[PDB]
């Protein structure tokens, strides 16, 4: 099977693990150890083709730059997550983008900008407009998700795999 290597990136508390666990296990998991990184593998039928998705749920603990870069080098696509309720997590996505680009050397690397916690509209700090503008500047798609309601969870994983399939 095609193996699509996906890496979750984003600053702390944005929903990397919650998104991953909703996708993997159809549960909203609210207390996942913030410092625990893990890998997940699932067989999925992508546009009618059985493939395997491998998800690296990063947790920020790899501070050694060479090792962090080695992990990103092995990734084929990235879900770059921020929380719509934390402006600083949106700002932080620039850093992950730069890190990925330094390693992958390809501005067209499969990459979605993911604004999570869309079920907390009353706590929004990041406008849809400014996130769409950033996605336009980077030539990536912007999708808002909720790990709590499952809104667009399958979409971001499947659309990232579609980019991996098309581009690689
Ligand atoms: N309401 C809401 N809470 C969320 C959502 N995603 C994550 N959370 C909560 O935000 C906290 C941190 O999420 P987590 O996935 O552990 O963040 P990580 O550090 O990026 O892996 C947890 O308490 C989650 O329950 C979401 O879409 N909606
Ligand atoms: S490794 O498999 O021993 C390993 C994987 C992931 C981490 S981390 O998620 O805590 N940190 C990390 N890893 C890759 C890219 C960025 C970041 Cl922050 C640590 C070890
Ligand atoms: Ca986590
Ligand atoms: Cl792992």
């Amino acid at each position: 099977l095609a193996l699509h290597k996906v890496i979750m990136v984003g600053s702390g508390g944005v929903g990397k693990s919650a998104l991953t666990l909703q996708f993997m296990y159809d549960e909203f998991v609210e207390d996942y150890e913030p410092t625990k990184a893990d890998s997940y593998r699932k067989k999925v039928v992508l546009d009618g083709e059985e493939v395997q998705i491998d998800i690296l749920d990063t947790a920020g603990q790899e501070d050694y730059a060479a090792i962090r870069d080695n992990y990103f080098r092995s990734g084929e696509g990235f879900l770059c997550v921020f929380s719509i309720t934390e402006m600083e997590s949106f700002a932080a996505t620039a850093d992950f983008r730069e890190q990925i680009l330094r390693v992958k050397e390809d501005e067209n690397v499969p990459f979605l900008l993911v604004g999570n916690k869309s079920d907390l509209e009353d706590k929004r700090q990041v406008s849809v407009e400014e996130a769409k503008n950033r996605a336009e500047q980077w030539n990536v798609n912007y999708v808002e998700t909720s790990a709590k309601t499952r809104a667009n969870v399958d979409k971001v994983f499947f659309d990232l795999m579609r980019e991996i399939r098309a581009r690689l």
